[PDB]
């Protein structure tokens, strides 16, 4: 059948070429680095296995096909410190909470609005917080500090350096549907891989520019046209009818000018510079002896309200939420730039930094330094320059359905997290967008006999 080259081997791309195997294409994935995945990366660390990249199934239900692929693979199983060194109380901590999710829920109110009073989620909450500070009779300090907190929180799920730089009236199309995979989140992209015909995905061969628009003789002879030509980094000249791109959004905006000739489209061009894409960073800590699920890190003395959209905290390592116990192992999440930062910075600052604050944040001065580190470089891996989208200010929903557009005669696909209008920045949106390229590809097949057909 028709040629098709998926460039990525993502969830997007996977999931893309398995539906199209499955009058069968001459059928290739092109992967840049040694193995497939992508965001999704499992590693054999600590003898056990640690995540580094995607680690939960968000809303594990029967409408997610991540959780209905990873149930069918035999994936599933049957089921607050202070930085004064003092414990922070759970009322307290559920009454901020309370304040914050209430004011989280309210950008609802904005949603379709093409003029929005404040043009971003952060200067809302900022707003409304001002206002309710002004109704409250050194608790004030302790309750700024928190909520400082749940604003780093609400960072990392965004994958943004701050709520200031995310579009207010989109921020509720996001389709809200968490558990993790014992053995790896990779073990799903391995399986649907798997079942890929022998030798489909080529690793190590990264493509350097698309050529489209084209009339493409194959090296053979009589010389066969197709519409498009990739060329990889190593000097293939790979002719195809097809190209699906699955690359990352940080990805095209560093290499959009070279990847493809002639440029993109001005449309879609500007929507893949307007669009977010932020780094969110995970760091493993190994204890010989355990000193503790979630423990929650509230810096004294820190308030929302001082902070602007491209404001850095004192230092990098007050951007860190929490260190989440693993099932003796602790992983930290860091967003931002300061996690851009923290990845410029050897493994061994990393693990001496983490434990001063440990002995800081705990209050015991005699806590072991940690054994080892393991942390993950989202910013710096070249083929992804970060961690996942967000509709930015400036941009909206519409700027994602941009992202999904084919090129005419579906001679270029797009798809990948980034190209999901309502579950963008997940694995199941990534998954859902390659099934919805090959869908469009397998209805163009399809109609390739009615060409031929006469009216009379
Ligand atoms: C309880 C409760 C309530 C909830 N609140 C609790 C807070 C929890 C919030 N959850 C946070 C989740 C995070 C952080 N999770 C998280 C954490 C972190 C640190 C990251 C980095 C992501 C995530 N995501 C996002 C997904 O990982 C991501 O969208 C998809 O994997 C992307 O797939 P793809 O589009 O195919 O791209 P790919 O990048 O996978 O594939 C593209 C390929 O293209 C290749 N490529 C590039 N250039 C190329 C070239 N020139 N030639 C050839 N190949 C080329 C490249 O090498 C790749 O292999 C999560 N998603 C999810 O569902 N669960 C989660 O837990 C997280
Ligand atoms: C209502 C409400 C809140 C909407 N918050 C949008 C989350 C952004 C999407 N990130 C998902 C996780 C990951 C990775």
């Amino acid at each position: 059948g028709p040629r098709v080259l998926v460039v990525g081997s993502g969830i997007a791309g996977l999931g893309a070429a398995q539906k199209l195997c499955s009058a069968a294409p001459h059928l290739r994935v092109l992967e840049a680095t040694a193995s497939a995945g992508g965001r999704i990366r499992s590693e054999r660390c600590f003898g056990g296995v640690v995540e580094l990249g995607a680690h939960w199934i968000h809303g594990p239900s029967q409408d997610n096909p991540v959780f209905q692929l990873a149930a069918e693979f035999g994936l599933l199983g049957e089921k607050i410190w202070s930085s004064s060194g003092t414990s922070v109380s759970l009322e307290l901590m559920t009454e901020m909470a309370r304040l914050f999710y209430g004011l989280i829920e309210r950008t609802r109110e904005f949603l379709n609005e093409s003029e929005t009073p404040m043009a971003s989620v952060g200067e809302f909450l900022k707003k409304e917080i001002s206002q309710q500070v002004a109704s409250w009779t050194d608790t004030r300090k302790r309750k700024l500090a928190i909520l400082n907190t749940f604003f780093n929180i609400e960072c990392c799920v965004s994958g943004t350096h701050s709520m200031d730089l995310v579009a207010l009236a989109p921020f509720g199309e996001y389709t809200v549907l968490d558990c993790i995979l014992a053995g790896g989140y990779q073990g799903l992209t391995d399986r649907i891989l798997a079942s890929l015909p022998k030798d489909t995905v080529a690793f190590d061969k990264p493509v350097k520019t698309i050529h489209w628009n084209g009339s493409f003789q194959e090296a053979a002879f009589p010389g066969e046209t197709f519409p498009v030509l990739v060329e990889c980094e190593d000097g293939a000249r790979l002719p195809a009818h097809h190209v699906i791109v699955t690359v990352p959004l940080g990805f095209l905006k560093e290499h959009q000018d070279t990847f493809f000739e002639p440029p993109l489209p001005a449309k879609k061009a500007e929507a893949i510079k307007k669009l977010g894409f932020g780094t969110n960073n995970k760091i493993f800590l190994e204890f010989e002896e355990p000193f503790w699920q979630f423990i929650q890190v509230v810096w004294e003395d820190t308030s929302p309200l001082q902070d602007t959209a491209l404001s850095l905290q004192d230092t990098w390592f007050k951007k860190l939420i929490g260190f989440l116990v693993q099932p003796h192992v602790l992983c930290g999440f860091i967003a931002g730039l300061e996690s851009e930062f923290m990845e410029t910075l050897s493994d061994e600052e990393v693990l001496l930094s983490l434990t001063q604050v440990l002995r800081r944040v705990t209050g015991n001065p005699q806590l072991p330094a940690a054994k080892s580190v393991r942390r993950s470089q989202w910013h710096s891996a070249p083929y992804t320059r970060g961690s996942y989208s967000y509709v930015a200010v400036g941009s909206t929903g519409d700027d994602l359905d941009l992202m999904a557009q084919p090129l005419p005669g579906l001679q270029v696909l797009f798809a990948g997290e980034a190209t999901h209008r309502t579950f963008y920045s997940t694995t199941h949106g990534a998954l859902l967008s390659g099934w919805r390229e090959a869908d469009r590809l397998v209805s163009l097949w399809d109609s390739q006999v009615e060409q031929s057909r006469p009216r009379l």
